[PDB]
Formats: C-alpha cells, sequence, structure tokens
C-alpha cells in the first residue's frame, strides 16, 4: 500500500473523531469497536493470531512513543 | 449513549469508502490508535493500551 493512501486513511479516521469533539477514552472505545469489527471480517481461524499481532504492534508503538 | 454507535460506524464507513482490505484497515485504525494514546498523559499510557488490547482480545473470542 503507497505511504499515501494509508496516510490519507488515518487521517480521514481522526477527522472523524476530531469532528466529534471526542476524548480520549471515547475515541478508544470507538477505535476498539471498529477494530472488533474488521477481525471479524477475516476467517475465524486467523483472529486470534491476527489480533495478537496487531495489539504486539501496538503495544511496542505505543512504548515506543514516549517523549 | 450509542452517540458511541454513530461514531464506530463513521469509522468504518471510511473504510468501505476507501474499499480498504482487512489487513489494510487494521494497519490504518491501529496508527489511528497509537495517535490516540500518544494523547494520554504517559503515565496511563501502558495502562491504557494494556485494557484496549485486553478488551479486543476477550471480543475476538
Amino acid at each position: 500500500y503507497s505511504n499515501e493512501r494509508v496516510e490519507k486513511i488515518i487521517q480521514d479516521l481522526l477527522d472523524v473523531l476530531v469532528k466529534e469533539e471526542v476524548t480520549p477514552d471515547l475515541a478508544l472505545m470507538c477505535l476498539g469497536n471498529a477494530v472488533t469489527n474488521i477481525i471479524a471480517q477475516v476467517p475465524e481461524s486467523k483472529r486470534v493470531a491476527v489480533v495478537d499481532n496487531f495489539t504486539k504492534a501496538l503495544k511496542q508503538s505505543v512504548l515506543e512513543h514516549h517523549h
């Protein structure tokens, strides 16, 4: 995927939240539900692995972005 | 609420609109989430990511 497409999609996702003036807690409740909705779109035999990779990468990125 | 439901749907509409792949979808959602967590106090980030991940792992099973 082109960095451009990926970047634009992320920004479109964040715009929805900014537009709604949500707090971080609410923003996360919504994104988490969104993610669960997507993972239910992949085969049941790949869901645990996919969620595990998603979370691992997520945590790693979160630890790395502490100033 | 389900002002949550409305928001959740607005988020998924973006992905549908871009005709995205599940993997591309997850890659974008993840980046979105990291961006949000960077908006909370550092002293709370690990706990937040852990609870967020635990939630997903429980809802997938």
